[PDB]
């Protein structure tokens, strides 16, 4: 039970003195403080409460919990005369605003002198726990004599003044246990996660959300389940999915849809300290960066990049497709252990052929890229990961030997591929993966997918899938309803990571909106359903760092102000992946777009990285996004940071 509980304390920087109420309550010196609050203004560093020695000379003798204007939650515990200064925090811990209202958050700190740890909670997640050698509790700090809500009294003056309402605050004179505080901090914000740390996927981390609405009214999601922290590479990554049959109100428990089992789908506590955060899982095959489209016959397609163990965007050979052409057919090539050349091909029925004799061997490759010998699977030992400093070790479980694995008898060229799977039941079940043929040419690697959706161009029925090479756009398309694939390769002005998404403006007229390396969003126009493309133009109202970020843009089915509309989601800040905005663009008779409305998702300094939009069956808009800066090295390996939210068009008109 609490030693003090206060309510509805509204403050504009001035604080409230609770010294009488708390002096003498903290007999051990340990504490837990649970704060339900909303901010009226996010600017500046703000303390939810402060326990201090307030006398002259003692300004570095206090304990607080604080909020920053970027959503970071932290705590300090400091003592002047011993020059001890503890700081524990996690970025991207709270929400600011949502549809014009201050968001209620619930945060907590626990100081446990027996464990010498400080822990912080926010909205049902333990965002950080840190053992510190210079531990300080209230009793360790010399001359504590002032206890304040909404500030810290330093040398007779209020510092870090809070602006908002403390809805409820509880002080306890002991360290409460993990499960209790998680539960006390659960609130509405907790319910915005579709994918959560250590859910059914077994992953602690997620990136790259995709939302898509099927013609039956199902709203479908996919995501990268990233097991070895949030690194793009090297990593062990599966694609997970989850769906809603009620306009997004409730979602299925995630399922694994594309996954390799050379490593198991198990939760790892990836180190966030500078000394460990660069660590990667290096020996494991992966699927990464998903694209969803629904065909006109209602079959659903999902594409993803395929990385063999040890391969990524960084390491993949650019000068080999991994295919060989033999008698006009293209066959995936293989190198056998102990050979220097690639002497083998996978041909009809998955039969592995020795290219030197042009005869079938006793080996074959199954529909999931697993290897058999005389009809029986070959196996290898699965890896697990251990920390103490990281080890990847053989764990004694047998999985099928696979051509994408580190320990295979036959291996593919160490480059990146694309695979696609199809579903005839709106994503309850999926075919085995098909690898894309060497559409870029035999002597070039596959392109890299632009995460989000593809489209069906309405006048031709052409299926378009966005991708990029690092130097060109690669618009993968089919003119036979997905039976065969070709590509339009478009050289770009510079080395853009050209993650793109399409809209259709009018029949036969499409635009590709994409990331660049120059700070702007580019759009290229085709008036022949993607066969030829204009020179790039640039949006004038978004200004981002040079590296860029993925965007989402969709067609919307309903008129807005009497006009056909598109809806765009992007960060908009030169300071980082921040300041999420949703823009409404109304299409004019002449196919120019009037970018008439924008909505700021949260405050400007709050994190906003990869995103995905979909129109719900009821004509509201669903948004999932990375609510953190996914470029920053300081925001790596964070749990429960990819929420789902919804807007009415009337919400999006405001800002
Ligand atoms: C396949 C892959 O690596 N995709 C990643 C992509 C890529 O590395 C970059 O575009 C190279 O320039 O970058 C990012 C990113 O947050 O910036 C995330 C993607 O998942």
């Amino acid at each position: 039970t609490p030693v003090l509980e206060k309510n509805n304390v509204t403050l504009t920087g001035g604080g409230e003195n609770v010294t009488k109420e708390l002096k003498d309550k903290f007999t051990s010196g340990d504490f837990t403080v649970v704060i339900k609050y909303n901010q009226s203004s996010e600017k500046g560093l703000q303390a939810l409460f402060g326990i201090s020695n307030s006398k002259p000379g003692q300004q570095n003798s206090y304990v607080d919990v604080f909020l920053r204007d970027n959503g970071e939650l932290g705590m300090e515990a400091r003592d002047t005369s011993s020059n001890k200064n503890n700081l524990v925090s996690r970025p991207a811990s709270v929400w600011g605003k949502y549809k014009q209202e201050a968001v209620t958050n619930t945060v907590a700190v626990v100081a446990d002198s027996v464990k010498k740890t400080y822990s912080l909670y926010a909205n049902g997640t333990k965002v950080v726990e840190k053992k510190v050698d210079n531990f300080l509790n209230i009793k360790d700090i010399k001359g504590i004599d002032y206890y304040m809500l909404g500030g810290v009294k330093r040398a007779g003056k209020t510092a870090f003044g809070f602006n908002g309402t403390l809805e409820n605050i509880k002080f306890f004179n002991s360290a409460l246990d993990e499960e209790t505080v998680k539960k006390m901090t659960t609130n509405a914000v907790t319910g915005h996660l579709i994918y959560t740390a250590n859910d059914t996927t077994g992953s602690n981390y997620f990136r790259i959300p995709v939302l898509y609405t099927f013609s039956n009214g199902r709203v479908f999601s996919s995501i990268d389940a990233r097991y070895g922290g949030t690194h793009d590479f090297l990593n062990k990554i599966n694609i997970a999915t989850s769906y809603s049959d009620d306009n997004g109100k409730t979602w299925t428990k995630p399922k694994l849809t594309l996954a390799f089992d050379d490593f198991a789908p198990v939760p790892l506590e990836w180190p966030r300290e500078v000394g460990g955060r660069d660590l990667q899982i290096s020996g494991g095959a992966t699927y990464i960066d998903s694209v969803i489209v629904e065909k006109k016959n209602k079959q659903v397609l999902m594409f993803a990049d395929v990385m063999p163990a040890g391969v990524s965007f960084r390491e993949a050979t650019r000068k080999d497709s991994g295919y060989k052409q033999i008698d006009g057919n293209y066959y995936l090539k293989l190198r056998k252990q102990g050979d220097t050349d690639y002497n083998y091909t996978i041909r009809e029925n998955g039969t592995v052929y020795d290219d030197r004799t042009n005869r079938p061997t006793e080996f074959s490759v199954d529909k999931n890229f697993g290897i058999k010998q005389n009809g029986n699977y070959l196996t290898v030992e699965q890896y697990s990961v251990s920390f103490e400093k990281k080890t990847e070790y053989r764990n004694g479980t047998k999985v099928h030997m696979n051509i994408f694995y580190k320990d295979a008898l036959f291996k593919v060229v160490p480059t990146n591929y694309i695979a696609y799977i199809s579903s005839n039941d709106h994503g309850e079940s999926w075919s085995a993966p098909t690898l894309l043929p060497p559409i870029m040419g035999l002597n070039r690697n596959a392109p890299y997918l632009g995460p989000g959706r593809g489209i069906i161009e309405s006048s031709t029925g052409r299926i378009l899938i966005p991708s990029y090479t690092g130097k060109e756009s690669a618009f993968i398309y089919s003119d036979d309803n997905g039976a065969s694939w070709k590509v339009k390769v478009v050289p770009l002005p510079s080395s853009w990571s050209a993650e793109a998404q399409f809209v259709e403006l009018s029949p036969g007229v499409i635009q590709a909106y994409m990331r660049t390396n120059n700070g702007k969003i580019a759009y290229l126009t085709s008036k022949d359903a993607g066969t030829t493309w204009s020179a790039p133009e640039y949006l004038k109202f978004v200004s981002n760092p040079s590296y860029g970020t993925q965007l989402s843009i969709i067609n919307y089915s309903q008129l807005i102000d009497g006009k056909k509309a598109v809806i765009l989601s992007t960060p908009n800040s030169t300071n980082g992946r921040k300041h999420g905005q949703i823009w409404i663009g109304l299409i004019n008779d002449d196919n120019t777009i009037d970018w008439r409305y924008h909505h700021d998702v949260d405050y400007s300094n709050y994190g906003y990285s990869y995103s995905t939009l979909t129109e719900l069956p009821n004509h509201e808009i669903g948004l999932m996004f990375e609510k953190f800066d996914s470029w920053s090295r300081n925001e790596l390996h964070m749990k429960n940071v990819v929420p789902y939210i919804t807007f009415k068009i009337e919400d999006l008109k405001k800002n």
